[PDB]
């Protein structure tokens, strides 16, 4: 079998029969974990691997950024650092903090694989202009220069334990006010300004970025549509001018911004994402592998199998022997409050 | 499947040829062998390449192998395909023009550089060259990123991420620094007489500052008279108390080449003296049937960690073959932007 287009999530801590049945739908491609999927690792492994014991091709994902956004904070999980600051890090040693953002990286990494997870929706390549709350210290920096070799050296460290990154939200969620969750933000700057600043760290990354998560914001003077639905962002821009030939991932179509599940699972596909994610609703993603519109699918298919983590991972008792791991984590401990 | 309970030992040395003969399978079964070292030599074509490292393989499992990859000057397989990689002092110059470009271009030379090597099955390269380009000396040259630690540092770090994408490794080189003395170690003993915080401040830098990015490091053959009498890799000093202990470096530690000149300061009496110093693994090149009287002779016994140090060396997931790695879009994106970014 072979990855479908939706990223969708599991009932529970444990699999139920009608989790089964939605990871054998062909349009099924991935899973997104959440904290309520989280009780202790020797639990969170069972998940995963009953997972995948029922569909072997799955992506697993998880949104582990650090700071306010980390879903796995006990049992051993080493609670990260938001990624601002690691740009307060830089203001006084450049080349310190892209030493510990490669430790951040290693460890975020090798701590999913151990419980048998592909990949972090991380690192958020949004500027830190300080207007969006929604984002706010989950930004590495305001210089798009320095959230590039911030964002480079994190990735590089997540590739250490063989795992690929996302770079979110295309093209900039840094600059609009409102919060994409429960509003649709708006930003009114001219393409040149958002792509001379916003995209330049999804460029300059080149092969180092993995995957791009769009932001549900309407960039007001380039599309009426916003990212993730807007050809002229995902295939004019990201594919075309960028040549990007990574994994496009819809932000949550649950998202009020988003705003039937089914038309914009359709209608992101369309523009150029290869999955959609619907969280927090598994009877509506349902309906959604149910009611796709079919399409072209082997490139994406391409794209969505480069997602999955790279060779052996060590498990946990293994892990935490290990001089690599505990020298990252001496290093965090000690460069960071 | 292998049918015998092996480890890999402290020795990588050469094959004679382009085929395995008899000769190099009993060395390469021998218990003090761990790894092989390729040279231009080894080297008729792909499909001869792709057969010799398999044969390798298949006599001895966990073996490690490894080649001088770094571009320019080093490279010991530039045809049937292989692209002919920009000497590291390209990477510096376009820098100075363009910092960011130049770190997005490190990692497309990485990927190239890593993903060819996988094509043929072969784990490593002993790149990236962390000296120092003070323009002193001839044996470094151009091998060298930049004159400044920083620059190094970062252009090395996108160049080692390159590699990583490709499941590789990467192996610094020539600690603490080979970039401040005149002499070649090839032919002759080098000396360096900076103070201890002068080296420490700029060469080994980028040793300290690449953290988790450097997988391994080759000691310089180069006697640093104001820190220790001993050439680096022969040094507990350099090894032990400023590497391992200092910078806290937990990974393989190869020896220079043991052949060369400065390594003088007998080759079984040399590697026990590198081995005892901190090496995980010793090179002696270019003499198999010298090599194979060091296997015999050697009194050191590797520890359970320097055994996984060199077995983290391997390369790691699956690798395409040559024909689908050319035609997979991200190493075109790479070779597009070699072509254009150092035109
Ligand atoms: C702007 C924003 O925060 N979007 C998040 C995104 O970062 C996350 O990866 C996704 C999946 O949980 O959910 C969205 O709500
Ligand atoms: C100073 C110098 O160039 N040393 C080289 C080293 O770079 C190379 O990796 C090794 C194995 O071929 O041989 C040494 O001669
Ligand atoms: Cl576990
Ligand atoms: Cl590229
Ligand atoms: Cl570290
Ligand atoms: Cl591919």
């Amino acid at each position: 079998t072979t990855p479908g287009p939706v990223m969708l999530d599991v009932v529970g801590t444990t699999l139920s029969r009608d989790d089964a049945r939605r990871l054998a739908h062909p349009n099924t491609g991935g899973v997104i974990l959440f904290a309520r999927h989280f009780q202790n690792r020797a639990q969170l492994t069972a998940l995963t691997d009953s997972i995948r014991a029922v569909r072997e091709d799955i992506l697993i994902a998880v949104d582990h950024e650090g700071g306010r956004v980390q879903r796995f904070r006990t049992d051993g999980f080493t609670v990260l650092p938001a990624m601002r600051r690691l740009g307060e890090l830089w203001d006084r040693d450049v080349l310190l903090a892209t030493k510990v953002a490669t430790a951040v990286g290693y460890i975020l990494a090798a701590e999913l694989r151990a419980c048998g997870i592909d990949m972090s929706f991380t690192p958020v390549l949004d500027l830190d202009y300080g207007h969006s709350k929604v984002i706010g210290d989950r930004a590495f920096h305001r210089d798009p220069r320095v959230v590039t070799l911030l964002a480079k050296s994190l990735n590089h460290g997540l590739s250490l334990a063989g795992m690929a990154n996302c770079g979110k939200h295309f093209p900039g969620h840094g600059f609009a006010e409102a919060d994409s969750h429960v509003a649709l933000p708006t930003d009114d700057r001219t393409l040149d300004a958002i792509l001379e600043q916003d995209v330049a760290p999804y460029d300059w990354l080149g092969l180092s970025l993995a995957a791009v998560i769009p932001a549900h914001v309407i960039y007001t003077q380039v599309d009426k549509r916003p990212a993730g639905f807007s050809r002229v962002w995902l295939q004019d821009i990201l594919r075309g001018k960028l040549g990007f030939t990574g994994a496009i991932f819809s932000d949550d179509l649950s998202m009020e911004a988003a705003r039937t599940l089914t038309q914009a699972a359709d209608a992101a596909l369309a523009a150029g994402c290869d999955m959609v994610l619907v969280c927090n609703q598994p009877d509506a993603a349902e309906v959604v592998l149910n009611g796709l519109k079919a399409r072209a699918s082997a490139e994406s298919v391409r794209r969505i199998k480069r997602m999955r983590a790279r060779g052996k991972a060590l498990k946990w008792d293994k892990l935490i022997a290990q001089p690599e791991y505990l020298q990252a984590q001496a290093l965090l401990s000690s460069a960071l409050a």
